[PDB]
């Protein structure tokens, strides 16, 4: 017996988790005694895209690190499953957990973020999708990186992987370079942890969410040519402002993430090394 087999007729839904454009995760409890004793996954399917959910699967079944969402296996179409988060997402904990959740621990929680999304970068992957929501809570103590959907490999001896379809992208949380030509580099996922840092040191507030931020900025009236206007400010060197009661060297931090050129941003490895500075 393959422990990374799970069998359809075993897998009961409880309730579901959250919902994309095409994929949904369910709470699902593996019972194969029937009796509710089995043990609770997280369970990710698309809506009634195969070939994208089959490479994401794969991703993710050789991905091993604490900061990243645990593969269980599959159930054969297909479903993924993992292990299950009952905390959610931050962008769900913590408007609910600000008593809990202080600086030290925001700013513990961003290093973890920089070390998943850091050994993503040494296996040759760029996320695409780096966002609060996407961050899972593992307890108050320790986040995960928890959704691979939009994940690409950038070849050896290429700095970028250049996308074809655009359609279901964050663009206020997209670099200049994929926004303009639809290139991500490694450097692209530190702008967006930038954003993704803002959004955390907010406790992911709706009404200075990176979206409400910006079109406060460029003019909600734009339509079509929002984008183009998104693209102008950031070329202007206009950035998300500062979040209330966060200190200039955490700031300052994050507007490294968001140098107009790739080449200029602060590494992950260098971001490590200054939230360990500020946590000392
Ligand atoms: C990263 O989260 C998502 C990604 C894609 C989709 Cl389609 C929904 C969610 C989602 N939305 N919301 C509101 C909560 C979600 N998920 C969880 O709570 C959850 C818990 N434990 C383990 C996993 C693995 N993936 N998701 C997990």
């Amino acid at each position: 017996v393959d422990p990374t087999h799970f069998e359809k007729r075993f897998l009961k839904r409880i309730r579901d988790l959250g919902e994309g454009h095409f994929g949904k995760v369910e709470l699902c409890r593996y019972d194969p005694e029937g009796d509710n004793t089995g043990e609770q996954v997280a369970v990710k399917s698309l809506k009634p895209h195969i070939a994208d959910l089959k490479k994401e699967i794969e991703i993710l079944r050789n991905l091993y690190h604490e900061n990243i969402v645990k593969y269980k296996g599959i159930c054969t179409g297909i479903k993924l499953i993992m292990e299950f988060l009952p905390s959610g997402s931050l962008k769900e904990y913590l408007p609910k957990n600000k008593n809990k959740i202080n600086l030290k621990q925001q700013l513990k929680y961003a290093v973890q973020i920089c070390k998943g999304m850091d050994y993503l970068g040494s296996r040759q992957y760029v996320h695409r999708d780096l966002a609060a929501r996407n961050v899972l809570v593992e307890s108050e103590h320790q986040v995960k990186i928890g959704d691979f959907g939009l994940t690409k490999a950038i070849e050896t001896d290429k700095e970028y992987y250049t996308v074809k379809d655009d359609r279901d992208s964050p663009v206020f949380w997209y670099a200049p370079e994929c926004l303009m030509q639809s290139k991500f580099y490694i450097a692209s996922d530190v702008w967006s942890f930038g954003v993704t840092l803002h959004e955390l040191l907010t406790y992911c507030d709706s009404d200075s969410s990176p979206m409400a931020l910006f079109l406060k900025m460029i003019g909600p009236t734009h339509g079509q040519m929002t984008v183009t206007r998104l693209v102008n400010t950031l070329k202007e060197g206009k950035r998300l402002p500062c979040p209330p009661n966060c200190p200039d060297e955490v700031y300052q931090l994050m507007r490294k993430c968001w140098e107009f050129q790739p080449s200029n941003r602060t590494s992950f490895q260098n971001l490590i090394e200054g939230f360990e500075a500020l946590l000392k």
